[PDB]
């Protein structure tokens, strides 16, 4: 530990906490851009020596929370919750929570050794095909490519089967263990175990009600999209394998875990004899380029008069792939170095429509970060966890109209067919609305675990039971408690929280209607735009700048007028399918749910 970056002594007052805080965050910034700067180098470029200091960066912001975060118990633990500040009481909360820094040495080596353990049979799972074959597959591209392309049930439960099978099992000894000594931590934190710690971010005493709450509000739409999928799946398969009535059996749905079904959208698209526009061809055509479409991106933002990128965001960005042959993680993700002046994006970009609506959700990032960096740093976080990904989506939203694009000048005139953009709102349900079922029952199911109402002879009863209430899926072949399908999950093994992505795309159009509401739009939600409109970006600013130093229910309110997040807005932007869908499954006779729950297929005949 540098001296300079270990805590000195402070008073039990306010005025000395006060003082602590602006210690804090001076060293702060310090320690972390320090780590975010190895970080940074090592995903732009994979060397061992990277990888070194990325591994050495990791220890360092460890140790530096560490001796805060010690004192800010010893210190303030009996107190912090007294303090006037809100704000104040909101940085102080943060340094005081220590997390796994609360185990003693031999726990604490058990608890990083066995969360790494997880982490490592999960992403070094296997599948092998059933012979003395020279080659197994791996869950990618080998199983996500076979599972979302074939069709031949056999062959796609076989892809399935294995997945759950080998992934799961091996887990179910570990996640218990991780389970148990997750809560012995945070207990000493001050939680009732790691799931009352997690709900603790949304700062809500009624928080998993609201969700219920909201998830009622879906339901009808999910259940009209979800019994409109199965009658498509029952024209493919056959009667022996479907169930109109029943729920879907889970592999069919062409994902491996049925979290989101598009590769199903190429097998039940609606109006199959118009397109889906791609802008690609003027893209391409006028000489557009990756390092260009940025400016554009930056242009929206400068016409909603929000703050262009700084000079240095320029110099360092990782637009363009790189020159060298050298290796690098392609995927895009935009960075806040906590250093006030330099923020940072790498996006590999290949100048595609697709692309340039993703450029615009991770400069929506950027903006972002932009607004808070002013706040002491404990605060430079979304308003909540999900709350930073929904600012960056209503960007992308916008702009993936036709409408905008046209504004951008890349598209020729303006189409208004519904049949048309049907099809883009249809696909984007088959993308985000069959998530949040999914999205919901997880958190639900973990924070059973760590309630410990889900004891470890239920974790796999419980998953079953919490896919067929919400989702509407049940397993191809018949699981019992020796597996463990909820490990075959990336986010359970890294123990990392679904439950942020669903507030997430419920706070995305709870802003983009009181955006347009306050851009003058009027008409189909799914076609309003907000670009050149000043009025919706000084409300949005207002949004930004706060980060996290006021409660996200206060500054939700401060926005669109409610103090609670609601999927009316939703359903509002989803209605023209939602009435389409109703109109075709009342053609078909579709029964909406899933009675006859209590159904899953055989197997195929000679399997395998
Ligand atoms: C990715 O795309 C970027 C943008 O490309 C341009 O725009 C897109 C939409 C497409 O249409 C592209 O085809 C198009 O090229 C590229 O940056 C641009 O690169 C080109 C070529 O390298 C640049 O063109 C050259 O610019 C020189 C400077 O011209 C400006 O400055 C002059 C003073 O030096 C000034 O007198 C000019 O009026 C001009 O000012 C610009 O005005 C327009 C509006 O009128 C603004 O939009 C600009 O921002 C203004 N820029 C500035 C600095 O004020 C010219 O001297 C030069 O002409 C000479 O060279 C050409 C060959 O290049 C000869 O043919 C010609 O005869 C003459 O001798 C030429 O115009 C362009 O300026 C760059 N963009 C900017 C903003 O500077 C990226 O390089 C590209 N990257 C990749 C990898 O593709
Ligand atoms: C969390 O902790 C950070 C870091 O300690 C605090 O940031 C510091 O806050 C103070 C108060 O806002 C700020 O002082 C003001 O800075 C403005 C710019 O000052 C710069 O120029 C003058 C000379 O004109 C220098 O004397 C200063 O040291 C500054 O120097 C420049 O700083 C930038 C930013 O880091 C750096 O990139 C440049 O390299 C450097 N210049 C050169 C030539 O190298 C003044 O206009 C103003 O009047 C105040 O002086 C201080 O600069 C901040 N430092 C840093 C590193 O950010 C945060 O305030 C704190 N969080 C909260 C919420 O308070
Ligand atoms: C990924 O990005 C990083 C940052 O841009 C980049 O890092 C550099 O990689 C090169 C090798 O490709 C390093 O060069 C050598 O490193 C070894 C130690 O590992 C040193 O012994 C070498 O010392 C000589 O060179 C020095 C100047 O670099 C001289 O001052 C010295 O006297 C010796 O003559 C040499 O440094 C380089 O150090 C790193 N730098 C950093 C900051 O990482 C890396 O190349 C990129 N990846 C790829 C594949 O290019
Ligand atoms: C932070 O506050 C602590 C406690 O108020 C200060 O700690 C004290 O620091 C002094 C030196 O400044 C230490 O002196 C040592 O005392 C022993 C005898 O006990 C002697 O044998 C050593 O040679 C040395 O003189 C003292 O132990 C230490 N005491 C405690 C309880 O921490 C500290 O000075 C403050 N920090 C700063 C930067 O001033
Ligand atoms: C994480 O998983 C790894 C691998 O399962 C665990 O490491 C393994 O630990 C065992 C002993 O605990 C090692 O087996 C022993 O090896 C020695 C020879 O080194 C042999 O004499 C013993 O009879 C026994 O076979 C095993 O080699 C070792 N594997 C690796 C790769 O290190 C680790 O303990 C697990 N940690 C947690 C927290 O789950
Ligand atoms: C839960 O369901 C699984 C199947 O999905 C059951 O496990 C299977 O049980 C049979 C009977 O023991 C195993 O067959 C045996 O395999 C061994 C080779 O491993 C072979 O030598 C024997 O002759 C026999 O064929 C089968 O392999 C096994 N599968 C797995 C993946 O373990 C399990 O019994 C069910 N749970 C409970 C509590 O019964
Ligand atoms: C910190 O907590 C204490 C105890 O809840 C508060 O002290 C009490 O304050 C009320 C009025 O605010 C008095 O009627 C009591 O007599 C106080 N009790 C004691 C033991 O002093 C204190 O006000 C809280 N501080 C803040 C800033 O809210
Ligand atoms: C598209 O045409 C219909 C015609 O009824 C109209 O109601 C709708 O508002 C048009 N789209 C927009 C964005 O105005
Ligand atoms: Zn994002």
């Amino acid at each position: 530990l540098d001296p300079g970056l270990q805590p000195g002594n402070f008073s039990a007052d306010e005025a000395g906490a006060q003082l602590f805080a602006q210690s804090y965050n001076s060293s702060a910034e310090q320690v972390l851009f320090q780590s975010v700067a190895a970080s940074w180098a090592h995903d732009t470029n994979i060397t061992a020596e990277n990888a070194r200091r990325q591994e050495e960066a990791a220890l360092l912001s460890q140790e530096f929370a560490e001796a805060w975060g010690q004192k800010a118990k010893e210190l303030y633990e009996p107190i912090w919750q007294n303090f006037t500040d809100p704000q104040l009481r909101r940085i102080i909360g943060a340094v005081r929570t220590l997390g796994s820094a609360n185990l003693p040495l031999a726990k604490r080596q058990q608890y990083n050794a066995l969360l790494s353990n997880m982490s490592r049979i999960y992403s070094t799972a296997k599948v092998c095909l059933p012979n003395k074959t020279a080659t197994c597959w791996s869950l990618d591209p080998d199983l996500t490519n076979i599972l979302a392309s074939s069709r031949s049930y056999a062959m796609l439960l076989f892809a399935w089967e294995g997945w759950h099978n080998a992934a799961g099992i091996p887990l179910k000894p570990l996640y218990e263990d991780f389970t148990a000594l997750s809560n012995e931590a945070y207990k000493q934190d001050g939680f009732t175990d790691t799931g009352a710690y997690w709900r603790s971010w949304y700062n809500s005493p009624t928080f998993e009600d609201d969700l219920e709450h909201l998830y009622q509000q879906l339901e009808p739409l999910y259940l009209n999209l979800h019994a409109f999928v199965r009658r498509a799946l029952h024209r493919r398969y056959g009667d022996r394998y479907i169930n109109l009535r029943g729920p879907i059996p889970a592999h069919l749905l062409g994902d491996m875990w049925a979290q989101s079904w598009e590769n199903i959208y190429d097998m039940v698209v609606p109006f199959p004899d118009k397109p889906n526009l791609d802008v690609t061809s003027t893209m391409l055509q006028q000489g557009w380029n990756a390092t260009h479409m940025f400016r554009v991106a930056e242009e929206f933002f400068t016409s909603l008069e929000l703050s262009p990128m700084p000079p240095e965001f320029w110099e360092g960005s990782m637009l363009e792939k790189p020159a060298d042959g050298r290796e690098v993680v392609c995927h895009a993700s935009a960075w806040d170095f906590y250093n006030r002046k330099d923020f940072r994006i790498k996006q590999c970009t290949r100048v595609t429509m697709d692309q340039l609506s993703t450029v615009h959700h991770e400069m929506g990032h950027i903006q972002y970060y932009l607004q808070y960096k002013d706040l002491p740093v404990s605060l430079r976080r979304g308003a909540n966890p999900g709350f930073h990904e929904a600012i960056g989506d209503v960007l992308a939203l916008s702009v993936s109209t036709p409408e905008h694009l046209h504004k951008i000048g890349l598209l020729d005139r303006v189409t208004n067919d519904t049949e048309s953009d049907i099809n883009y709102l249809l696909k984007m349900a088959l993308e985000k609305i069959a998530f949040l079922p999914f999205g919901y029952l997880v958190d639900q199911w973990r924070w059973g675990v760590f309630s410990g109402r889900t004891p470890p002879s239920r974790y796999n009863f419980d998953w079953w039971y919490l896919r067929t209430k919400y989702q509407g899926i049940c397993p191809p072949v018949t699981r019992n408690e020796t597996h463990f399908d909820a490990g075959a999950k990336f986010h359970v093994p890294n123990v990392t929280p679904y439950i942020r992505y669903f507030v997430s795309f419920v706070l995305q159009f709870q802003f983009h209607e009181a955006l347009c509401k306050e851009a003058g739009y009027e008409g189909p939600l799914h076609q309003c735009d907000i670009y050149r409109s000043t009025k919706a970006g000084a409300k949005l600013r207002k949004v930004l700048q706060a980060g996290s130093s006021r409660p996200w229910q206060e500054v939700l309110k401060d926005m669109v007028g409610l103090d609670a997040l609601d999927a009316q807005p939703l359903l509002k932007y989803f209605q023209l399918v939602t009435q389409w869908l109703q109109e075709q499954n009342q053609q078909n006779g579709e029964v909406l749910g899933w009675p006859e729950y209590q159904w899953h297929p055989p197997l195929p005949d000679n399997y395998p």
